[PDB]
């Protein structure tokens, strides 16, 4: 009868979020917020080579990169593909991550800490039908994150990857396909975990990964997907 | 008057609240391996933690820790005794039944014990501390490297069963944590061995307890509902 | 019914329980590629009984670990001691009493192979198979291990994790024609199709060749991509 | 023998990386070679060597430049553009050329040699593994699409293969290469050109129907 009625894991850390308008970027910049980081969030697509290197330099101190790098992904028949759309998907997604990182990881190594996380795809690491550009392109993200990591480790600096998939992103999940029962009977064969990812699951997760407590880890890929990739 | 005090006082450990709140959090063989750190770090997390100290090789021991817990929201497999150093050819039936016996067969006689109260009520979580010895493969480890396969391979299969009951059931597979039994200061105060761990380790010092416990502390949390039939490396990018 | 080729030349290969699972096309097919076959048919529950095998066998350059027993389909929350005892007596325990038997002759020689027919069950999670998933994971975990320890030795020890091949026992005829199956395979199998024995045979008998002198300690998974 | 008897097999670079042990071992497997020598960064260029092949069994697509060595906070825009340009542009145009007359008599096989840098993490290879990663990824993708019209796509992912590039005899010769080797590589060798080309083309014969999308690490364990 009472009932009817009756934090700072990532304090002072500076954390910069890329096209945090979009993908992860709305949640990653929301829960990083909640959990005490100052997030200086770019909109930026950054299909400019210029571009990532004015946005890191204007944003001073940075102890974070979070490279959130999307377009939608192509559905494109493998035997269809152009150049047109090769060049789009790595102009955008894999092309800004090593300009992002040349340019921040100076003040990283002057100081020996700081940590990049990219927000990577497990399209990368298992194969489906029809996402052959994008997958192609998020593989670039996972190599490039297992060699930065293991070359980057020595000076103290934490590079990783979240491989995610099945997660709750109005891009691909739109309410009206999670209502329609044969999508729900796909999901619950498809993904062990029966449901998608909540966006709060995926930036706690990524928080995680940005925290002291993570230092441990280098150049390591973490599946986000339900089970449907490990 | 300890020593530590010369250099390390004053100093707040690394990740230092409720995440583990009202959470009983059951703990096997709390006395060994990564029991102690697990126990201290759940309980600074807000868990109520159930310690068990038992060497598991009595098939009759794990239902009866279980029967007596009552309630248990998460069952923390920690299961371990000195990994033999034979060499493979080596190998006899002692070694292997006194590895399997010990860090095998437990395990699904304790999940076997905890499932029912998780399935009734379509909640919990079953935590392994494994071994990244079953990920890569290393010399003189033959028996201690196949009795974690077994746990990895559970676990995978496992947490695709019991994901849609809403149970959640996951792996860590550590290597070059700082355990002294492996790692014992001698072998620390060697300067070829820290020139060694950073050639074969990434990282390139030792994983602290700590950072261990802390992962597993993450993964016994609401937070990470998500995470089914996963195995977690923890090895400095030994294996990944 | 009702009433009733030189890829493997001069290799003597054992094949265990060369009468179940993949035995018999790999009897065929190693002898279709010059091997010397020693088939042995025995269940290997009994702990004396590897090394006797061994012993009588003589000579041997290549053993091929076919070990298994029907895999049990109980409930994770349902098993038992009978059926863990069962299922790693088989499946387990038997696969270090044959290396420990044959790799002193291979240590001498600084030569040899050792098989392990595995299961893609030990790397992909799937429902009702916790028990042999377990077993078949201690089978994986063993090969890399012993691989990178017995590779200095000049000895080869590698597995291959199979599923999805075409094995009567779990795959009878009819129900390979119905179609919801034929649906359910293209859907759970990029290949579409099973493997066929002869495909799996054939793979072992490269990496029983050498050709592949190469490979140590590593998991070949032949699943039509089920798992890669 | 005749493993390969009766089937066309297009070698990209031919004269590069795996190329001239791949045309010969194919060859000695009773391929018919056809054997193509250019470094493919030009955008039209592999439409022209699919269509003037007219049949083709089997394209091995063999793509390499030798890997930046340079530091990954000093890589700049003209190593990223030269390397993506010469190891991952070229593959799809190689695959959307050829693939047309594969689905339509619903065989063929496409088998990318790549690199292990892409699945085990080195020092000073940024920009080449993250290359390669693009080039596996799109394996196990196009694999998964094309098995269904009966096309296989696979990859192999070397590294410490004799390659005289990578391991000329200088450095073959050196007692700490052989003391690094033994410690890195659990083979406690370098797997043979030989040895890479015969799993080639056991991958590029009826046998290995049964693999589609799949990388095959080839590196004496260093990577598994």
């Amino acid at each position: 009868h009472h009932h009817h009625h009756s934090n700072s894991q990532l304090a002072g850390k500076r954390i910069l979020v890329t096209q945090a308008d979009t993908f992860m970027g709305p949640t990653l910049c929301e829960v990083f917020a909640e959990m005490g980081a100052e997030v200086i969030a770019d909109n930026n697509l950054l299909t400019d080579p210029a571009l990532p290197a004015k946005i890191i330099q204007q944003a001073g101190h940075i102890d974070v990169l979070v490279i959130n790098l999307a377009i939608p992904a192509p559905f494109t028949k493998g035997e269809l593909v152009d150049d047109s759309e090769w060049s789009a998907t790595f102009s955008a997604v894999v092309d800004p991550m090593p300009r992002l990182c040349t340019a921040v990881l100076p003040q990283m190594i002057e100081r020996q800490g700081g940590k990049i996380l990219v927000m990577g795809s497990a399209s990368a690491l298992r194969g489906m039908k029809r996402a052959s550009t994008y997958s192609a392109a998020r593989g670039a993200q996972l190599s490039y994150v297992k060699a930065m990591g293991v070359e980057m480790a020595p000076q103290g600096i934490q590079i990783n990857a979240i491989a995610q998939n099945f997660v709750d992103n109005p891009t691909y999940f739109p309410e009206e396909t999670k209502a329609n029962p044969k999508f729900q009977e796909r999901l619950k064969r498809d993904v062990p975990l029966g449901r998608l990812v909540s966006l709060r699951e995926d930036a706690l997760f990524a928080a995680y990964l940005c925290s002291d407590a993570a230092d441990c880890f280098v150049g390591q890929v973490f599946p986000v997907s339900g089970g449907w990739a490990v």
